DNA sequence: AGGACCC
DNA sequence: TGGGTCCT
Protein backbone atom coordinates (compact mmCIF):
# COMPACT_ATOMS: atom_id res chain seq x y z
CA UNK A 1 0.00 0.00 0.00
CA UNK A 2 1.22 3.40 -0.96
CA UNK A 3 0.50 4.79 -4.44
CA UNK A 4 -3.27 5.38 -4.81
CA UNK A 5 -5.69 5.86 -7.95
CA UNK A 6 -8.21 8.28 -6.91
CA UNK A 7 -11.20 9.83 -8.68
CA UNK A 8 -13.11 13.05 -8.49
CA UNK A 9 -16.41 12.69 -9.53
CA UNK A 10 -18.08 16.41 -10.23
CA UNK A 11 -21.81 17.16 -11.77
CA UNK A 12 -22.53 19.77 -14.71
CA UNK A 13 -24.68 22.19 -12.72
CA UNK A 14 -26.33 19.78 -11.04
CA UNK A 15 -29.72 20.94 -9.94
CA UNK A 16 -30.34 22.79 -13.51
CA UNK A 17 -29.66 19.03 -15.05
CA UNK A 18 -32.14 17.54 -12.89
CA UNK A 19 -35.13 19.97 -13.58
CA UNK A 20 -34.04 20.04 -17.68
CA UNK A 21 -34.93 16.13 -17.22
CA UNK A 22 -38.29 16.73 -15.35
CA UNK A 23 -39.28 19.49 -18.09
CA UNK A 24 -37.62 18.91 -21.73
CA UNK A 25 -39.19 21.76 -22.86
CA UNK A 26 -36.06 23.84 -20.46
CA UNK A 27 -33.09 22.43 -21.96
CA UNK A 28 -31.61 24.36 -25.19
CA UNK A 29 -32.97 27.27 -22.97
CA UNK A 30 -31.28 28.89 -20.32
CA UNK A 31 -32.32 27.98 -16.94
CA UNK A 32 -32.07 29.00 -13.58
CA UNK A 33 -32.37 27.40 -10.53
CA UNK A 34 -34.04 30.24 -7.75
CA UNK A 35 -34.22 29.63 -4.47
CA UNK A 36 -35.73 32.89 -2.53
CA UNK A 37 -33.80 35.75 -4.49
CA UNK A 38 -30.68 33.37 -5.63
CA UNK A 39 -29.93 31.76 -8.65
CA UNK A 40 -27.93 28.81 -7.18
CA UNK A 41 -27.27 27.25 -10.37
CA UNK A 42 -27.91 27.35 -13.83
CA UNK A 43 -27.64 25.36 -16.88
CA UNK A 44 -24.68 26.50 -19.58
CA UNK A 45 -27.03 27.68 -22.35
CA UNK A 46 -27.47 30.37 -19.72
CA UNK A 47 -24.04 30.70 -17.90
CA UNK A 48 -22.97 31.88 -21.90
CA UNK A 49 -25.34 34.81 -21.52
CA UNK A 50 -23.49 36.09 -17.98
CA UNK A 51 -25.20 34.05 -15.65
CA UNK A 52 -23.41 33.01 -12.64
CA UNK A 53 -23.75 30.78 -10.08
CA UNK A 54 -24.94 32.40 -6.98
CA UNK A 55 -26.14 35.50 -8.63
CA UNK A 56 -28.98 37.98 -7.68
CA UNK A 57 -32.53 37.00 -9.45
CA UNK A 58 -32.30 40.74 -10.66
CA UNK A 59 -28.48 40.97 -11.63
CA UNK A 60 -29.41 37.73 -13.63
CA UNK A 61 -32.43 38.91 -15.30
CA UNK A 62 -30.78 42.53 -16.65
CA UNK A 63 -28.24 40.17 -17.66
CA UNK A 64 -30.54 37.99 -19.55
CA UNK A 65 -34.15 39.36 -19.56
CA UNK A 66 -34.99 35.80 -20.94
CA UNK A 67 -34.37 33.09 -18.53
CA UNK A 68 -35.66 30.68 -17.44
CA UNK A 69 -36.17 30.57 -13.46
CA UNK A 70 -37.56 27.40 -11.69
CA UNK A 71 -37.80 27.03 -7.89
CA UNK A 72 -35.04 24.76 -6.71
CA UNK A 73 -36.23 25.48 -2.89
CA UNK A 74 -37.66 22.23 -2.58
CA UNK A 75 -34.48 19.53 -2.67
CA UNK A 76 -35.75 16.22 -2.60
CA UNK A 77 -35.86 15.19 -6.02
CA UNK A 78 -31.68 16.58 -5.93
CA UNK A 79 -31.12 14.44 -3.33
CA UNK A 80 -32.90 11.47 -4.68
CA UNK A 81 -30.43 11.69 -7.64
CA UNK A 82 -27.64 12.64 -5.50
CA UNK A 83 -28.16 9.07 -3.96
CA UNK A 84 -28.58 7.16 -7.13
CA UNK A 85 -25.57 8.85 -8.14
CA UNK A 86 -23.41 7.82 -5.42
CA UNK A 87 -24.95 4.06 -5.38
CA UNK A 88 -23.94 3.69 -8.68
CA UNK A 89 -20.56 4.78 -7.98
CA UNK A 90 -20.33 2.40 -5.14
CA UNK A 91 -21.06 -0.74 -7.98
CA UNK A 92 -17.63 0.01 -9.27
CA UNK A 93 -15.82 0.02 -5.93
CA UNK A 94 -18.00 0.38 -2.60
CA UNK A 95 -15.64 2.92 -0.78
CA UNK A 96 -17.02 5.97 -2.35
CA UNK A 97 -17.38 9.39 -0.36
CA UNK A 98 -19.87 12.05 -1.01
CA UNK A 99 -19.03 15.93 -0.87
CA UNK A 100 -22.26 17.72 -1.01
CA UNK A 101 -25.21 16.31 -3.56
CA UNK A 102 -22.99 16.15 -6.52
CA UNK A 103 -19.72 15.43 -5.66
CA UNK A 104 -18.44 11.95 -4.89
CA UNK A 105 -14.67 10.54 -4.56
CA UNK A 106 -13.77 7.00 -5.46
CA UNK A 107 -10.70 5.09 -4.39
CA UNK A 108 -10.03 3.19 -7.53
CA UNK A 109 -6.20 1.58 -6.63
CA UNK A 110 -7.92 -1.89 -5.56
CA UNK A 111 -9.73 -1.83 -8.99
CA UNK A 112 -6.82 -0.46 -11.05
CA UNK A 113 -4.42 -3.34 -10.01
CA UNK A 114 -6.60 -6.24 -10.15
CA UNK A 115 -6.88 -5.37 -13.90
CA UNK A 116 -3.81 -4.65 -15.03
CA UNK A 117 -2.82 -8.39 -12.91
CA UNK A 118 -5.73 -9.29 -15.37
CA UNK A 119 -3.60 -7.68 -18.66
CA UNK A 120 -0.82 -9.55 -20.12
CA UNK A 121 3.00 -8.73 -20.81
CA UNK A 122 1.97 -7.06 -24.18
CA UNK A 123 -1.31 -5.60 -24.17
CA UNK A 124 0.02 -3.61 -21.29
CA UNK A 125 1.90 -1.68 -24.06
CA UNK A 126 -1.60 -0.71 -25.55
CA UNK A 127 -3.20 0.72 -22.72
CA UNK A 128 -3.79 4.42 -23.52
CA UNK A 129 -6.33 7.23 -21.92
CA UNK A 130 -9.55 8.01 -21.59
CA UNK A 131 -10.29 12.07 -22.26
CA UNK A 132 -7.55 14.71 -21.62
CA UNK A 133 -4.29 14.55 -20.08
CA UNK A 134 -3.54 17.38 -17.62
CA UNK A 135 -1.06 20.13 -19.27
CA UNK A 136 -0.71 17.87 -22.22
CA UNK A 137 2.21 15.66 -20.59
CA UNK A 138 3.45 13.43 -22.19
CA UNK A 139 2.75 9.40 -21.13
CA UNK A 140 4.94 6.82 -20.49
CA UNK A 141 3.92 3.49 -20.53
CA UNK A 142 7.21 2.20 -18.85
CA UNK A 143 6.26 4.00 -15.65
CA UNK A 144 4.13 2.12 -13.81
CA UNK A 145 2.49 4.83 -12.12
CA UNK A 146 1.80 6.42 -15.33
CA UNK A 147 -0.04 2.81 -16.58
CA UNK A 148 -2.34 2.97 -12.96
CA UNK A 149 -3.70 6.32 -14.00
CA UNK A 150 -4.16 5.57 -17.35
CA UNK A 151 -6.26 2.54 -16.03
CA UNK A 152 -7.97 5.09 -13.72
CA UNK A 153 -9.09 7.01 -15.92
CA UNK A 154 -10.54 4.39 -18.20
CA UNK A 155 -12.58 3.58 -15.43
CA UNK A 156 -13.55 7.05 -14.58
CA UNK A 157 -14.78 6.96 -18.76
CA UNK A 158 -16.71 4.51 -17.66
CA UNK A 159 -18.48 5.47 -14.65
CA UNK A 160 -19.23 8.61 -16.48
CA UNK A 161 -20.56 6.60 -19.27
CA UNK A 162 -22.75 4.72 -16.90
CA UNK A 163 -23.87 7.84 -14.73
CA UNK A 164 -25.85 9.13 -18.38
CA UNK A 165 -26.73 5.88 -19.82
CA UNK A 166 -28.32 4.87 -16.47
CA UNK A 167 -29.43 8.27 -14.98
CA UNK A 168 -29.19 10.31 -17.80
CA UNK A 169 -26.56 12.69 -16.07
CA UNK A 170 -23.31 14.12 -17.51
CA UNK A 171 -20.63 15.31 -15.10
CA UNK A 172 -16.72 15.60 -14.98
CA UNK A 173 -14.31 13.31 -13.26
CA UNK A 174 -10.40 14.11 -12.40
CA UNK A 175 -7.93 11.22 -12.04
CA UNK A 176 -5.29 11.27 -9.75
CA UNK A 177 -2.73 9.83 -6.85
CA UNK A 178 -4.51 11.72 -4.17
CA UNK A 179 -8.41 13.44 -3.18
CA UNK A 180 -6.72 17.19 -3.29
CA UNK A 181 -5.32 16.81 -7.06
CA UNK A 182 -8.28 14.79 -8.37
CA UNK A 183 -10.64 17.44 -6.92
CA UNK A 184 -8.40 20.07 -8.39
CA UNK A 185 -7.59 18.40 -11.68
CA UNK A 186 -11.30 17.34 -12.43
CA UNK A 187 -12.32 21.08 -13.14
CA UNK A 188 -9.98 21.60 -15.47
CA UNK A 189 -11.73 20.88 -18.75
CA UNK A 190 -14.85 22.13 -17.30
CA UNK A 191 -18.28 20.79 -18.98
CA UNK A 192 -18.76 17.35 -19.37
CA UNK A 193 -14.93 15.85 -19.57
CA UNK A 194 -12.64 13.90 -17.49
CA UNK A 195 -8.64 15.45 -17.20
CA UNK A 196 -6.01 13.03 -15.36
CA UNK A 197 -3.08 13.76 -13.64
CA UNK A 198 0.25 12.72 -13.76
CA UNK A 199 3.04 13.18 -11.44
CA UNK A 200 5.34 15.41 -13.52
CA UNK A 201 2.47 17.92 -13.84
CA UNK A 202 1.62 18.23 -9.96
CA UNK A 203 3.44 21.33 -9.29
CA UNK A 204 1.94 22.67 -12.52
CA UNK A 205 -1.82 22.30 -11.04
CA UNK A 206 -0.98 23.74 -8.16
CA UNK A 207 0.63 27.09 -8.88
CA UNK A 208 -1.98 27.40 -11.53
CA UNK A 209 -3.91 28.04 -8.87
CA UNK A 210 -4.24 31.95 -8.13
CA UNK A 211 -4.53 32.19 -4.67
CA UNK A 212 -4.45 29.74 -1.86
CA UNK A 213 -8.18 30.30 -0.86
CA UNK A 214 -8.35 28.14 -3.71
CA UNK A 215 -7.08 24.70 -2.50
CA UNK A 216 -9.71 22.48 -0.72
CA UNK A 217 -9.27 22.28 2.40
CA UNK A 218 -8.11 26.07 3.38
CA UNK A 219 -11.76 28.07 3.55
CA UNK A 220 -12.69 32.20 4.23
CA UNK A 221 -11.55 31.94 7.71
CA UNK A 222 -7.81 30.52 7.28
CA UNK A 223 -7.26 32.56 3.98
CA UNK A 224 -7.65 35.69 5.93
CA UNK A 225 -5.51 34.26 8.29
CA UNK A 226 -2.94 33.41 5.69
CA UNK A 227 -3.38 36.82 3.93
CA UNK A 228 -2.83 39.04 7.69
CA UNK A 229 0.79 37.22 7.33
CA UNK A 230 1.74 38.18 3.83
CA UNK A 231 0.54 34.47 2.35
CA UNK A 232 -0.94 34.90 -0.88
CA UNK A 233 0.13 33.20 -3.49
CA UNK A 234 0.83 29.08 -3.32
CA UNK A 235 4.39 29.30 -3.75
CA UNK A 236 4.20 31.82 -0.47
CA UNK A 237 2.55 29.16 1.81
CA UNK A 238 4.70 26.49 0.32
CA UNK A 239 7.84 28.91 1.04
CA UNK A 240 6.43 30.15 4.58
CA UNK A 241 8.13 29.17 7.74
CA UNK A 242 6.54 25.89 9.20
CA UNK A 243 7.75 27.02 12.98
CA UNK A 244 5.53 30.89 12.66
CA UNK A 245 2.35 29.01 11.05
CA UNK A 246 2.59 26.17 13.41
CA UNK A 247 2.75 28.56 15.86
CA UNK A 248 -0.54 30.47 15.16
CA UNK A 249 -2.86 27.96 13.28
CA UNK A 250 -2.04 24.99 15.17
CA UNK A 251 0.45 22.44 14.39
CA UNK A 252 -2.82 20.27 13.22
CA UNK A 253 -3.87 23.42 10.42
CA UNK A 254 -0.51 24.22 9.54
CA UNK A 255 1.03 21.25 9.24
CA UNK A 256 -1.75 20.19 7.21
CA UNK A 257 -2.35 23.19 4.74
CA UNK A 258 1.15 23.58 4.03
CA UNK A 259 1.57 19.70 2.79
CA UNK A 260 -1.65 21.11 0.71
CA UNK A 261 -0.04 23.79 -0.78
CA UNK A 262 2.40 21.29 -2.30
CA UNK A 263 -0.12 18.62 -3.67
CA UNK A 264 -0.03 16.54 -1.03
CA UNK A 265 -3.11 15.16 0.76
CA UNK A 266 -2.63 11.57 2.79
CA UNK A 267 -6.31 11.73 3.64
CA UNK A 268 -8.18 8.56 2.82
CA UNK A 269 -11.60 8.45 0.81
CA UNK A 270 -13.75 8.02 3.68
CA UNK A 271 -17.50 5.59 3.13
CA UNK A 272 -20.38 7.89 3.44
CA UNK A 273 -22.48 5.10 3.74
CA UNK A 274 -26.15 6.12 4.82
CA UNK A 275 -26.22 10.22 6.07
CA UNK A 276 -25.81 11.48 9.24
CA UNK A 277 -28.65 14.13 9.78
CA UNK A 278 -31.77 15.13 8.40
CA UNK A 279 -32.90 18.69 8.10
CA UNK A 280 -35.11 21.09 6.39
CA UNK A 281 -34.95 24.96 6.28
CA UNK A 282 -36.99 27.56 5.47
CA UNK A 283 -35.97 30.95 5.44
CA UNK A 284 -38.38 34.19 5.17
CA UNK A 285 -38.58 38.26 4.81
CA UNK A 286 -38.12 38.15 8.61
CA UNK A 287 -41.69 37.17 9.37
CA UNK A 288 -41.95 35.64 12.43
CA UNK A 289 -44.15 37.57 15.66
CA UNK A 290 -41.69 35.19 18.07
CA UNK A 291 -44.82 32.82 18.21
CA UNK A 292 -47.81 31.37 16.32
CA UNK A 293 -45.19 31.09 13.35
CA UNK A 294 -44.28 27.86 14.51
CA UNK A 295 -47.08 26.42 12.40
CA UNK A 296 -44.06 26.76 10.10
CA UNK A 297 -41.81 24.22 12.88
CA UNK A 298 -45.07 21.79 12.01
CA UNK A 299 -44.47 21.96 8.19
CA UNK A 300 -40.75 21.03 8.44
CA UNK A 301 -41.88 17.93 10.49
CA UNK A 302 -44.05 17.06 8.45
CA UNK A 303 -41.68 16.10 5.59
CA UNK A 304 -39.14 15.44 7.80
CA UNK A 305 -41.29 12.81 9.74
CA UNK A 306 -41.60 11.49 5.97
CA UNK A 307 -37.79 11.10 5.37
CA UNK A 308 -36.48 10.11 8.71
CA UNK A 309 -39.26 7.59 8.44
CA UNK A 310 -38.18 6.12 4.53
CA UNK A 311 -34.98 5.91 5.35
CA UNK A 312 -35.37 3.23 8.37
CA UNK A 313 -33.40 4.23 10.86
CA UNK A 314 -34.40 6.36 13.80
CA UNK A 315 -32.76 9.39 15.31
CA UNK A 316 -32.52 9.55 19.20
CA UNK A 317 -32.04 13.71 19.22
CA UNK A 318 -34.11 16.82 17.40
CA UNK A 319 -32.82 20.19 17.26
CA UNK A 320 -34.16 23.39 16.70
CA UNK A 321 -31.98 26.27 15.06
CA UNK A 322 -32.72 30.41 14.39
CA UNK A 323 -31.63 33.67 13.19
CA UNK A 324 -32.53 37.12 14.34
CA UNK A 325 -32.20 40.13 11.75
CA UNK A 326 -30.24 43.81 12.78
CA UNK A 327 -26.75 44.55 11.97
CA UNK A 328 -24.72 42.74 9.46
CA UNK A 329 -24.26 39.22 11.60
CA UNK A 330 -21.81 37.76 9.35
CA UNK A 331 -22.09 34.58 11.32
CA UNK A 332 -25.53 33.81 13.77
CA UNK A 333 -27.18 30.84 14.68
CA UNK A 334 -28.54 29.25 17.96
CA UNK A 335 -30.00 26.24 18.52
CA UNK A 336 -31.37 23.81 21.37
CA UNK A 337 -30.32 20.31 21.22
CA UNK A 338 -32.33 18.15 23.19
CA UNK A 339 -33.08 13.84 23.18
CA UNK A 340 -35.73 12.31 21.83
CA UNK A 341 -38.83 10.41 24.22
CA UNK A 342 -37.78 6.78 23.48
CA UNK A 343 -41.33 6.27 23.23
CA UNK A 344 -42.25 8.60 20.90
CA UNK A 345 -39.60 7.16 18.75
CA UNK A 346 -42.02 3.71 17.42
CA UNK A 347 -46.74 10.57 15.70
CA UNK A 348 -45.99 14.80 15.34
CA UNK A 349 -48.37 15.85 18.13
CA UNK A 350 -45.87 15.19 20.83
CA UNK A 351 -42.52 15.69 18.60
CA UNK A 352 -44.61 19.55 18.02
CA UNK A 353 -44.73 20.73 21.46
CA UNK A 354 -41.40 18.94 21.80
CA UNK A 355 -39.56 21.30 20.04
CA UNK A 356 -42.30 24.41 21.17
CA UNK A 357 -40.64 23.92 24.88
CA UNK A 358 -37.40 23.89 23.15
CA UNK A 359 -38.55 26.99 20.99
CA UNK A 360 -39.54 29.12 24.13
CA UNK A 361 -36.13 28.28 25.74
CA UNK A 362 -34.70 30.26 23.04
CA UNK A 363 -35.66 34.74 9.71
CA UNK A 364 -35.15 31.46 9.52
CA UNK A 365 -36.28 27.93 10.87
CA UNK A 366 -35.01 24.20 10.49
CA UNK A 367 -35.56 21.07 12.61
CA UNK A 368 -32.48 18.39 12.41
CA UNK A 369 -33.18 14.92 13.45
CA UNK A 370 -29.87 13.66 14.42
CA UNK A 371 -28.18 10.37 15.75
CA UNK A 372 -29.25 7.96 14.18
CA UNK A 373 -29.34 4.84 14.90
C1' DA B 1 -23.65 24.84 21.46
C1' DG B 2 -20.89 26.76 18.31
C1' DG B 3 -17.34 26.83 14.68
C1' DA B 4 -15.04 25.94 10.06
C1' DC B 5 -15.29 24.17 5.72
C1' DC B 6 -17.69 22.42 1.38
C1' DC B 7 -21.15 22.10 -2.41
C1' DT C 1 -27.71 34.83 1.46
C1' DG C 2 -30.64 24.87 1.55
C1' DG C 3 -28.20 21.16 3.04
C1' DG C 4 -24.10 18.27 5.25
C1' DT C 5 -19.75 16.53 7.96
C1' DC C 6 -16.60 16.50 11.68
C1' DC C 7 -13.92 18.97 15.36
C1' DT C 8 -13.57 21.97 19.90
N1 LIG D 1 -27.91 26.59 -2.17
C1 LIG D 1 -26.65 26.35 -2.58
N2 LIG D 1 -26.45 25.44 -3.55
C2 LIG D 1 -25.17 25.26 -3.86
C3 LIG D 1 -24.00 25.90 -3.38
N3 LIG D 1 -22.89 25.41 -3.99
C4 LIG D 1 -23.41 24.52 -4.84
N4 LIG D 1 -24.82 24.39 -4.82
C5 LIG D 1 -25.72 23.59 -5.53
C6 LIG D 1 -26.32 24.10 -6.86
C7 LIG D 1 -25.99 23.02 -7.91
O1 LIG D 1 -27.14 22.45 -8.48
C8 LIG D 1 -25.24 21.94 -7.11
C9 LIG D 1 -23.88 21.74 -7.62
O2 LIG D 1 -22.81 22.47 -6.96
P1 LIG D 1 -21.41 22.68 -7.74
O3 LIG D 1 -20.42 23.48 -6.88
O4 LIG D 1 -20.87 21.46 -8.20
O5 LIG D 1 -21.71 23.52 -9.12
P2 LIG D 1 -22.62 23.08 -10.33
O6 LIG D 1 -23.09 21.56 -10.47
O7 LIG D 1 -23.88 23.75 -10.08
O8 LIG D 1 -21.92 23.55 -11.67
P3 LIG D 1 -20.45 23.19 -12.13
O9 LIG D 1 -19.93 21.91 -11.44
O10 LIG D 1 -19.66 24.52 -11.80
O11 LIG D 1 -20.75 22.87 -13.67
O12 LIG D 1 -25.15 22.35 -5.83
C10 LIG D 1 -24.22 26.88 -2.33
O13 LIG D 1 -23.32 27.50 -1.81
N5 LIG D 1 -25.57 27.06 -1.99
MG1 LIG E 1 -19.23 20.57 -7.51
MG1 LIG F 1 -20.98 19.99 -9.70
Amino acid sequence: ASSRVIVHVDLDCFYAQVEMISNPELKDKPLGVQQKYLVVTCNYEARKLGVKKLMNVRDAKEKCPQLVLVNGEDLTRYREMSYKVTELLEEFSPVVERLGFDENFVDLTEMVEKRLQQLQSDELSAVTVSGHVYNNQSINLLDVLHIRLLVGSQIAAEMREAMYNQLGLTGCAGVASNKLLAKLVSGVFKPNQQTVLLPESCQHLIHSLNHIKEIPGIGYKTAKCLEALGINSVRDLQTFSPKILEKELGISVAQRIQKLSFGEDNSPVILSGPPQSFSEEDSFKKCSSEVEAKNKIEELLASLLNRVCQDGRKPHTVRLIIRRYSSEKHYGRESRQCPIPSHVIQVMTPMVDILMKLFRNMTLLSVCFCNLK
